[PDB]
C-alpha cells in the first residue's frame, strides 16, 4: 500500500482553548510509522495551529478555497493560503456540495486550479442514501471522479488524494462496513488504472470517511484498497491518536 493518510476535518468547530489542548495531545503522541497526518482547522484557526503544532508527521490543510484572489468577499483563495504556508486543501466535501452549491464542475475546476498551484488536494466524492438504494453508487462516484479527471493531466494525480465518503455515513454514526468501503475503493482504483494509468492507480491514496472512530478504523484499514481516513467528529477528540495508529 502507498503511504497512508489520517486527516482531521475539524469542520466549523473549535475555540482557541480547545484547539490548544488538542494540539498538545497530538504533539505528545509519538507516531512511529510512515503516515501523513493532516489537520484542517477553520481558516481563522490556521495561524494558531501553525504556531502550536509541532508533531513532524502533520501538515495543515484548509477546508475549502477558491482559485483566485479578487473581489470575492468572504472567501479565501489558493494564493492566499500558499503565501501563509498552507499547501493542502480539502475540496468538494459533501457539506459544500449540499449546502453551498458546489457542483461537479465547480469541484473539478477547484481541484484543477489547486493542482496547478502546487497544492496537495483531498477531493471528496460519495453517494447519497437514495443513490445507494437505487443501486447507483458506482455510477455516481465514477461520474464525480471523471469530472475531476477531465480537468487534470496525468502528472497532476501525484497531488490528488481521493476521499470516498458516503453521504449517509457522514456524522450519522452509520459507518460503512469494511466490505462496502472496499467495494467502492476497488472500483475507483480500477477506473483510475484503466483511464489514467496503472502507475497512478498503484500510488493513489483513497481514503474512507464517514463515522470513522478509533474502534472501527483498524478493520477498515485492513482492506487492501483503503489508504486511510478523513475523520470529522472523532478528530476533535484524543482518540484521533488511535485512528492514526490504526494505519500501521
Amino acid at each position: 500500500k502507498p503511504q497512508p493518510i489520517a486527516a482531521a476535518n475539524w469542520k466549523c468547530n473549535g475555540t482557541t482553548a480547545s484547539i490548544e489542548k488538542l494540539v498538545q495531545v497530538f504533539n505528545e503522541h509519538t507516531i512511529s510509522h510512515d503516515v501523513q497526518c493532516v489537520v484542517a482547522p477553520t481558516f481563522v484557526h490556521i495561524p494558531l495551529v501553525q504556531a502550536k503544532l509541532r508533531n513532524p508527521k502533520y501538515v495543515i490543510s484548509a477546508q475549502n478555497a477558491i482559485a483566485k484572489s479578487g473581489a470575492f468577499t468572504g472567501e479565501v483563495s489558493m494564493p492566499i493560503l500558499k503565501d501563509i504556508g498552507v499547501h493542502w486543501v480539502i475540496l468538494g466535501h459533501s457539506e459544500r456540495r449540499t449546502y453551498y452549491g458546489e457542483t461537479d464542475e465547480i469541484v473539478a475546476q477547484k481541484v484543477s486550479e489547486a493542482c496547478k498551484q502546487g497544492f496537495m488536494v483531498i477531493a471528496c466524492i460519495g453517494e447519497t442514501l437514495q443513490q445507494r438504494e437505487a443501486n447507483q453508487t458506482a455510477k455516481v462516484v465514477l461520474s464525480q471522479t471523471s469530472a475531476i479527471a477531465a480537468k487534470l493531466t496525468k502528472d497532476a494525480w501525484n497531488q490528488v488524494v481521493l476521499a470516498y465518503e458516503p453521504v449517509w455515513a457522514i456524522g450519522t454514526g452509520k459507518v460503512a462496513t469494511p466490505e462496502q468501503a472496499q467495494e467502492v475503493h476497488l472500483l475507483l482504483r480500477k477506473w483510475v488504472s484503466e483511464n489514467i494509468g496503472t502507475d497512478v492507480a498503484a500510488k493513489l491514496r483513497i481514503l474512507y470517511g464517514g463515522s470513522v472512530n478509533a474502534a472501527n478504523a483498524a478493520t477498515l484499514y485492513a482492506k487492501p484498497d483503503i489508504n486511510g481516513f478523513l475523520v470529522g467528529g472523532a478528530s476533535l477528540k484524543p482518540e484521533f491518536r488511535d485512528i492514526i495508529d490504526a494505519t500501521r
